[PDB]
């Protein structure tokens, strides 16, 4: 299709279009990336991603088009610890794509020690960002950060983010926001068709090594368009 | 996801989401669900299918919603001959959904001969005993689970021309609207009350099918557009 387009705004345990991997699952109609245990309780070295079954026409050649996306999504961080790790990430791979061998802790489950477009909200302290503060990273295939912003976790508060891509100016703009008003941004021009096949799938990664947190997907809506 | 929606303006060979069954594929950017030969004509004894991959959940009892749902495509029938059958059919099915065996020629690949599912078909082939429409001529015919037919409207074929649909559902008034028309404006129309609860489960399959026993004709989908949204009710 040339345009596709879902929305979750709860996540059900009875879902049947994510693709499940790692430690990935549902609870309270929210999406644990990570594994929780039967308190809910974020637990050490997990990793976990999710991916919607249905690939994404983010470009093609023989009509020299390329997809605008735009993907919303809230999630929030929970962990016992002052020093919750080590992130959760939207990104956008090739089909096939699975978890690499060995990508938990700061990897995010999404980089071996490839093709993909990522953006991560790294809480868990490399220098491309401040190391202090935890922070908001755009990621084009093997080079993690290429922009970045600074970014203030707070442990149960939801963060909804809106991630789009307009192929006319090929920028990557991501926004995101916590319930009373703050508003973390950062954007980056990225050519979706010099890093990505045409065909790919969507879909969220998380991770924690030994420092750990709950890496809850709230809700999650997409929509893309192939445009000449 | 509560929401689902797609749309193929055209159907490029390099397809992802759709989910061929038995003859079915990709020719000259449109979906042959009838087998074809190197010279794009129609063969006898044949039938296939095409579903999207991601199922659609048309209605949840938890939240007693049912989805409001609209699914538009095209479709064009071909033959070298005159009686060209059998006929075409959008439908919604279990996830599992596959080709009875056995539903050849007027079964259109949808139902086993001697299910769940709504359909409507586009028929072109003649029965002897047609209870619901006139057999001397082909047929628009809604079908709910075993029923085929509940509902139908006289239809004509053309050769070649294709035949623009939009298959709406509302679940507040449970009405299964159907409105086809060709490029001359030539409209036809059929609906039916049918709550959808009673005879599809909650997660579906959307998608077509079609067959051509003896007598035989294309099957071309040409474009297809869907969406679909969960609300109280
Ligand atoms: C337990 C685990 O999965 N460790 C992976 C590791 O986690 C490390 C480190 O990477 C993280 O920065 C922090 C934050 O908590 O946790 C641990 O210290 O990364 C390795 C590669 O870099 C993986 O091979 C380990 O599996
Ligand atoms: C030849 C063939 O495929 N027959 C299948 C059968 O076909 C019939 C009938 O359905 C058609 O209306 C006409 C015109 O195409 O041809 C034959 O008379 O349906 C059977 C199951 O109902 C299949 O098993 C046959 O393969």
């Amino acid at each position: 299709q040339d345009s596709l387009s879902f929305g979750f705004p709860t996540f059900p345990s009875d879902q049947k279009n994510l693709i499940f991997q790692g430690d990935a699952q549902i609870k309270n109609n929210a999406v644990q990336l990570t594994k929780t245990d039967s308190n809910g309780n974020p637990v050490a070295s997990t990793v976990g991603r999710i991916l919607f079954s249905a690939q994404v026409h983010l470009w093609e050649k023989s009509s020299s088009r390329v997809a605008n996306f735009q993907s919303q999504f809230s999630f929030s961080l929970k962990s016992p610890l002052s020093n919750g790790a080590d992130g959760i990430a939207f990104f956008i791979a090739p089909p096939d794509t699975t978890i690499p061998s060995g990508s938990g802790g700061g990897l995010l489950g999404l980089f071996a020690p490839n093709q993909v477009i990522a953006v991560e909200f790294d809480t868990f302290y490399s220098n491309t960002w401040d190391p202090n503060y935890p922070h908001i990273g755009i990621d084009v295939n093997s080079i993690r950060s290429v922009k970045t912003v600074k970014w203030d976790r707070r442990d149960g508060q939801s963060l909804n983010v809106l991630v789009t891509f307009n192929p006319s100016t090929r920028n990557l703009d991501v926004v995101a926001t916590y319930s009373d008003g703050t508003r973390y941004e950062v954007s980056y021009e990225v050519d979706v068709r010099s890093v990505l096949p045409e065909w790919v799938r969507v879909g969220f990664s998380a991770a924690s090594g030994e420092q750990y947190q709950t890496h809850t997907l709230e809700s999650w809506s997409f929509t893309s368009t192939l445009l000449y």
